[PDB]
């Protein structure tokens, strides 16, 4: 199930919750040079890596992404 | 160093011989949605891929898609 991010709605999530994300979300637009401003799909197993980055469970991390509205259901 | 593959001269290559290249690039076309038709960038692992499906090294296997155009020179510092 894509791992589609609305940059958007990332880009005001609050950062005490959102600052890993962003930044992880910045390095791959800069490693890309895709600077677009709306949407960064991402690799299935670059859950694992935000879960670790998080340090949560795939299933939590998903949870709180849909919450904030940064992905979808 | 980016693997990209020339789409228009790929197409152009025989079957007998670029025909497991032409089917891995409609494989990862589809799987992307991605019919610019023109270019087709890869993962740098990809080459190992290839380099297995067409039972070649890697330099061996590359070498061979710059002969038919498909890939720049430059591909070479990817191994
Ligand atoms: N997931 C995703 N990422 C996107 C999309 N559009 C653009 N990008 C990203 O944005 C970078 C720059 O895109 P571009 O310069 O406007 O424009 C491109 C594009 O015109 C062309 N290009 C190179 N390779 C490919 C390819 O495999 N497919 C397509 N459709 N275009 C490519 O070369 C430039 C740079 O390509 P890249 O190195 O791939 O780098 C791309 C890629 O990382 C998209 O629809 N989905
Ligand atoms: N810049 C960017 N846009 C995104 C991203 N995710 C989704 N999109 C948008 O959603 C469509 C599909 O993205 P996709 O699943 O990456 O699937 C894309 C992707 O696989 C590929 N693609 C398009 N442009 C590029 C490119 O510049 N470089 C590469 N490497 N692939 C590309 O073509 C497929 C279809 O592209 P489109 O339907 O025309 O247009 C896109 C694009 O408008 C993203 O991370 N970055
Ligand atoms: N080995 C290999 N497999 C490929 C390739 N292109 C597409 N696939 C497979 O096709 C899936 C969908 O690709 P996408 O629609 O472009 O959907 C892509 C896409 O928009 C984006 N994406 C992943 N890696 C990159 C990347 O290196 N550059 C860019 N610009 N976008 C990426 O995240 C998505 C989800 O990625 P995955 O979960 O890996 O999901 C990928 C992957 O399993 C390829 O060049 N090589
Ligand atoms: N549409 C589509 N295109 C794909 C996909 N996978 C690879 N590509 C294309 O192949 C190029 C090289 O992929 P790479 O060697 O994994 O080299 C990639 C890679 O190591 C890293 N990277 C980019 N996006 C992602 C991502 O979403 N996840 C991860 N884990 N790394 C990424 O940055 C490098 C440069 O990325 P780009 O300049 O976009 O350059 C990408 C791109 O144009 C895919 O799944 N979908």
């Amino acid at each position: 199930p894509k791992l589609v991010l609305d940059l958007e709605r990332m880009a005001h999530v609050p950062q005490e919750k959102a600052g890993p994300l962003q930044r992880y979300a910045a390095t791959i637009q800069s490693q890309r040079g895709d600077y677009n401003g709306k949407v960064l799909s991402i690799r299935q197993d670059d859950l694992r890596t935000l879960a670790v980055i998080y340090d949560q469970s795939p299933s939590v991390l998903t949870e709180q992404l849909i919450s904030w509205g940064v992905l979808d259901a």
